[PDB]
């Protein structure tokens, strides 16, 4: 009677974070883990404190059909190929996915249970079997500002993001680090010399970033020492796919199908490891006292952390350096903007790999087990 | 005969950029440059391609009051000390300053002549003697979007910035580079090994940024591999001084004393050397076609660079890596936002040391010579 759960893409980065969290929370104690692979069939699986079967074929429909749940971080290409063939074979199990492939599908639900647990529960009773993790940007934003939407105060939102390299992949994180190392190495001697001219240092650093030898295989441009104001594919409307997801996924999570909330902005890649930062211009539909706003925000969930709008505490708490590897979602710089009393400014930071990827997936798995 | 111009703060970072630009434009052909010092009286001045007198005492009121023009990049502490004494001595010469000291004074004009040449000309005719460079953020924004303000289309503007280390100083730029080096050095061996685990690399990097040995003296926090959502001193209204300067200096440059255009947002420090980037939400007061907006923007001045809203060109052109050391001020990602047709999104990048500091100063000097 214990559910057999198929783990796909566990070896990948997001999957590795998922593995780490599931191990910490002892998730494997309550399920029968079946690890699949697209390269090493028959090989050894990861240690989960119990005996498991050897690695099985992730493309074998016969194998997958025996599963009650499929938890995949393998990617959109894998989902696009296997999922339709599996459903056609009559598989009626639950499909939990990190990839964006099935997010906007009519028979699927974008999961972020601290925000839309009731949506998930109703979908489960309705017979929905597809539950997809939301885009990191949207998930991290809603984890921070869920209280405002829950109060029905948000008219629109303009989101300018500061997104980490982790969102692009493991090789991109490595490239960012190599780029930082290359930038520093070019002036390593000069940095030791106090009498070295800063403009000479700056000149050499700029040349290094522009040089061919600068590692730019995965980004196509320097990230370290710079930034990239475009993430994911270009769309015919002038949006990047990353920016398009902001409005589409926010309103689906909140189930705002009739009157959707306008969400837009610019998605920018910055030189951070695995934390997304977002500077937000928020239009509220009425004048609400700031302290009440802070109350609505902080009381929504136990992971959001209201950082007082003071300098040294903001410098220490509201940064990728302070958030990385943690489930904490700090939000600060909360104040009324000069445009009017209905204009709210906000800055938030969140780990891209946890709440922005892995954590909603394992939590969705636990929800299935509690039913 | 030839105007005697005093140069203060020529040796510093902004001053050095100023000297190099004045050399390139051959400004020293038109003036008698008198170089002053706060540390090396009688010493040797910079190489400006012509015979100059030995360094004079920058605190000598007797010498300073003989000067037709004073162009200082020495700093606010110097201005606050010398300027009142100098005016008290009956000095009626012109004062050109990079420091923010006299910006909001009624007898002073914030200079950005491609944007407010007419304001400058009227001030000169009126007898105004004080001409001050604007804050880097404001100057760079207006160089890109001057065409919209000139057409009187801007209702308000929300500015989320991505600011470089150069705005904080030379030692901050050095710290940024040292931070990048420390980050890379902690995982140098792992990066060279293709089979290394990404989560192990990430763990060590996160640990390094948090360690005490991480160079954070000047920023008070990690910048490399992170960001800092607070620049300059905290104000009682919840703004930082940097954010406050947005509305204050924009409207003074435009000479809008009556009904000021609301300008607000969040000023964030990122790991860039000397380029400020800004993500903008612009509310227009009229329905204008996007192509007409592009025309107004690009036709305003020959330094703004309209980057077509396409992925490849944006990645290549609209970055600190591309802009660094140039007088080009690219603006891109221009499109109407989901909130409405009067909401305009824009992303711009500009060099902080040129148009954000040194360039409006030497240009103001040229204007004085053309009187
Ligand atoms: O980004 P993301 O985390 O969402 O997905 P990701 O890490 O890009 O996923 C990579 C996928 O490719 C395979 N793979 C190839 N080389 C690998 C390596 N060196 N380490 C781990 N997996 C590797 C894995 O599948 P298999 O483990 O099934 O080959 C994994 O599921
Ligand atoms: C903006 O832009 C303005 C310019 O600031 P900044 O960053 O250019 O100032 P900075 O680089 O800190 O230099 C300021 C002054 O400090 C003195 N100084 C002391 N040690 C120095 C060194 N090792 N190298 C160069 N100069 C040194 C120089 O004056 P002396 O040549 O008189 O010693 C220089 O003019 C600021 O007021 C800010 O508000």
């Amino acid at each position: 009677h214990m559910k057999r759960v198929g783990l796909i893409g566990w070896r990948g980065m997001v999957g590795s974070v998922l593995m780490q969290r599931m191990l910490e929370e002892r998730d494997f104690d309550l399920i029968e883990p079946v690890f699949f692979t697209t390269s090493n069939v028959g090989g050894q699986g990861p240690e989960v404190g119990k005996d498991i079967a050897p690695l099985k074929d992730a493309y074998s429909i016969d194998e997958l059909k025996t599963l009650d749940v499929i938890l995949t971080c393998q990617g959109g290409d894998y989902t696009s190929e296997v999922f339709p063939k599996l459903r056609e074979a009559g598989w009626q199990g639950y499909w939990i996915d990190a990839a964006s492939s099935l997010r906007m599908e009519d028979d699927a639900v974008i999961v972020l249970d601290p925000v839309n647990r009731k949506v998930i529960d109703q979908a489960l009773d309705a017979g929905t079997r597809n539950y997809i993790g939301g885009n990191c940007t949207v998930s991290l934003m809603l984890m921070a500002l869920g209280g405002l939407f829950d109060a029905g105060l948000v008219e629109w939102m303009s989101a300018m993001t500061y997104q980490a390299a982790s969102g692009a992949g493991a090789q991109n994180m490595r490239e960012l680090l190599k780029q930082m190392g290359a930038a520093h190495a070019s002036v390593a001697d000069d940095l030791a010399n106090p009498a070295s001219a800063i403009l000479d240092i700056d000149r050499k650093v700029a040349e290094t970033l522009r040089s061919e030898a600068f590692p730019t295989e995965h980004f196509g441009a320097p990230l370290g020492g710079s930034l990239i104001p475009w993430i994911d594919k270009e769309l015919p409307n002038g949006q990047s796919r990353e920016e398009w997801k902001a409005q589409a996924e926010t309103n689906k999570i909140l189930a705002r199908f009739k009157n959707p909330i306008p969400v837009d902005g610019i998605c920018v890649r910055v030189g951070a490891m695995r934390c997304h930062s977002q500077a937000l211009t928020i239009k509220l539909n009425k004048d609400v006292p700031l302290t009440d706003i802070e109350g609505l925000i902080s009381q929504h969930n136990p992971w959001v952390k209201l950082v007082p709008n003071h300098r040294e505490v903001s410098v220490r708490e509201l940064t990728p350096a302070a958030v990385t590897g943690t489930l904490s979602v700090p939000v600060g710089r909360l104040r009324k903007l000069n445009m009017g009393s209905q204009y709210l400014g906000a800055f938030t930071v969140g780990d891209q790999l946890l709440w922005g990827a892995a954590e909603p997936l394992r939590r969705m798995l636990r929800i299935l087990l509690e039913r």
